[PDB]
């Protein structure tokens, strides 16, 4: 399969109905054991048991340094190494500029960008000594479009902050063979936008997660600093 | 078994080392019936023949409007459908601006824009009646960059009209379920002595050139349902030669 | 007087209603002596009067070769030298994909694409000679968006083809300080629901743009693609 | 006189050889009255009355809510309206990702991301009853290409996110004639700046004169139609 012996850091893929839970099944599927990094213990857990056998959960808040050590040591004391990272962690706030609060600026940023910096973190320098490794960023169309979709300002700052940050570390690691790509999704599944995708529907959960397969499997072993949008023509451009 | 049942028909990809005969190789180890068109019958013949067995090969110059349209006929004749098409077919050439005389500009425009364009109106109608399909275009980091890497001006023109042209029937057959996406690759090893590889490579952050594989598993993806809600997108196959 | 002692050559400026006059009217009153280029010589003669004096008026197929050359050595032969070329000209199908022949394809692409090559190729000789200049690139929106405004695909892939070409010679020609820069205009005059400004454009927003890229204001601007669409297309 | 009777507030023009400063005399020659908000209040005063007269310089760190709130208070007092921001206020440091610490991001992303906001939000009010403006956010060509200039990625990061924030206030605030746009500066003014300097093909380093003419024309009527748009000022060294 495709991701075959190769193991696989999810975080916030505890939810049932989210991108990172649906992430996990899929790269279960393509033979890939997965780590599943989640703010609740017995959840994450429980949604590794769940995808099969010789799967891990653990509790850890992406923004916490601390927390992310232990998660990252415990993994790597069980499998040695990790292959994949997908930051998929994130929270969103329809909330409006001018109503943005400092708390709102912390929370949305820490999860999506301070997490996806703590999580790379923590993971780049066991890839750089195994050969390489794919990280996977989860940014937003809001980033590229201007929001208008759900979350606020300050969501389409913080999942375009991730894009700037991978971008960076891609082209920092390209020469340790580490790729970094970020993920675009469009209006996903987890009436008037509607009229304005090509392809007629909302996206799944399962699209998402497959261009993350893409990103992490040999597949996409010559791309890295990539922006791969999921939006159903919702944003050409 | 990514294409499992489908047939796929790949522009260009007779040439040995190319990346529509990686494609080709690839779609078919994957489950895909592969339609190769290029310019020479036996040549395309042969390619079909090594790919395994259920495949075709056909004769067609991608901007011949009537030799496309027998090709397609065939070939929807024989297999009764056309899942993909993968519009590989191009041709490159190293002259800088002033350089460019008006059979340069026609050579080159025509087998990449027109090329996609008549070989798409083509196939077009079938995808329709068949309830869709994923249409894949070659473009390159040259049309997005400005060159600077081996095709002069009017090649970076052509690959960045298939952009838009790419973008612009995304749009119009989105509500027909027809997927139009293109591939910006890098620098690709294919048919490196000159001391302008040092530089060029020295901007690639993964430290090496794209090889045809890379490109056909760019176009896998495009053609397979891994990317059954992406339309309209670009994806670069650069090694991170541009990051934008 | 962004444009003193500047000399503009401005293709498709001849129409009364078109981005192209309202270019060469707003760079005439910045101080650029201009010089018009369309199909007819007559309109063309008329328009460049119209601007005030000093200006020129020449007819040129911009697809044309040989009607070209001689429109720009006319022009260096009065004004030794030609700073600014915009490269306006244009022309738009709204037919559909499967719609578009041969005839339809060739004359779509022929006046902006191979109009801008056949331009850009007989001024940048001059340009080289003379330390530099600007060319301005006239794409579209919908060469970004993928049409859905009016032109067909053919002329999305026109007006795509531009910009390749533009940043191609961006890179070719920045040491000789010959820069190259593109506009990507929305809606010029339902689609004006989907724009934040709350408007259509105007050939005076065209013709501000073009006027900041081909001055010194964009001193240090090249390879640019320069949107201006009224938040119609945010990327 | 492009900004004949504007009134602009600029964030971080207290440097002599800045970019901000440069923008404040350029736009005070194109007829503007220039608020320059910077750290010290000394430096300010003095940078506005470099300018001519008539000009204003405040303090306030543009990552403190309430200080902004007060030198755009005193401002509006004075000159009634504020028809242009430039969020130009910004700090920079060159370390690599692993060595990035908390306190390091928070510096970073305080300056340029939380002050873009909090001095647009308390800009935005006026605005919106005085029938529109114009923001001009300043972020950076390492937030398009992967940093690789100078700026860690934390830089790139921070810088990207003023873009996605430029464009989301762009959308918001359209129907209300508020223009944002976001400029994109490449290297502005030994062995890095040469390989840099090699990969730019008009052959030199931006100068801090570039960019404020590239803000004078996303401050001016000239852009009456642009919002949303990110201007690339970089000389070529990244063309995409
Ligand atoms: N429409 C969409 O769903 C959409 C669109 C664009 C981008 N995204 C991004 O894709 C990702 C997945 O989105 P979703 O719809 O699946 O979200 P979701 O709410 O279902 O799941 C996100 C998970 O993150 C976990 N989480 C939250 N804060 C955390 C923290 N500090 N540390 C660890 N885990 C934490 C939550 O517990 C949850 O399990 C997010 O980054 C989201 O922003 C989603
Ligand atoms: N470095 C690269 O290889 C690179 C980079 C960017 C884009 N591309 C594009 O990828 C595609 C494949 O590249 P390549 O390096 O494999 O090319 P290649 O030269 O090996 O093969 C191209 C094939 O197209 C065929 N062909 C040419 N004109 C034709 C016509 N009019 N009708 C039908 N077939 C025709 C040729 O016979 C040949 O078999 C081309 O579109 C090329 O421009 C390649
Ligand atoms: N909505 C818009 O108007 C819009 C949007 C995006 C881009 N554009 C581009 O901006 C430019 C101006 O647009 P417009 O609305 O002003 O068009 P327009 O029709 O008013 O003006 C175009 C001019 O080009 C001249 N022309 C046509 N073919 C020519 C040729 N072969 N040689 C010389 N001159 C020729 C015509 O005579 C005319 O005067 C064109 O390139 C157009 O595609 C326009
Ligand atoms: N190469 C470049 O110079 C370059 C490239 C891309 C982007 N930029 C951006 O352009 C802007 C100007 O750059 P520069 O080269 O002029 O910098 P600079 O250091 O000369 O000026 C920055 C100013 O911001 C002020 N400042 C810092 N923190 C502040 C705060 N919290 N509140 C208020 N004022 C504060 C400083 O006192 C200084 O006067 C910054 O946003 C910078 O990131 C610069």
């Amino acid at each position: 399969m495709l991701l075959q012996g190769k193991v696989a850091l999810i975080t916030g893929a505890a939810s049932e109905r989210g991108i990172g839970r649906a992430t996990a099944e899929i790269f279960a599927q393509q033979g890939a054991k997965v780590i599943i990094v989640d703010l609740d213990l017995a959840q994450s857990q429980n949604a590794a048991k769940a995808l099969g056998e010789g799967h891990m959960g653990l509790a850890a808040n992406v923004a916490n340094e601390e927390q992310v050590k232990a998660a990252v040591e415990q993994a790597l004391q069980h499998y040695g190494k990790i292959d994949i990272l997908i930051n998929n962690a994130g929270i969103t706030q329809p909330i409006k500029t001018l109503d943005i609060q400092r708390s709102d600026y912390d929370r949305v940023l820490d999860v999506s960008l301070r997490g996806t910096l703590i999580m790379s973190q923590a993971v780049i320098p066991s890839m750089k000594a195994n050969g390489g490794g794919s990280i996977v960023c989860l940014s937003s169309v809001s980033a590229q479009r201007g929001g208008g979709i759900f979350g606020g300002p300050h969501y389409s700052a913080a999942k375009a902050g991730v894009l700037g940050l991978a971008k960076a570390m891609a082209r920092e690691f390209g020469g340790d063979q580490i790729r970094v790509n970020s993920l675009t999704p469009g209006l996903i599944q987890t009436h008037d936008i509607l009229a304005g995708i090509p392809l007629g529907r909302l996206g799944k959960a399962q699209d998402v997660a497959n261009a993350a397969l893409f990103l992490a499997s040999d597949l996409s072993a010559y791309l890295t600093g990539v922006t791969l949008d999921v939006n159903g023509g919702m944003l050409i451009h």
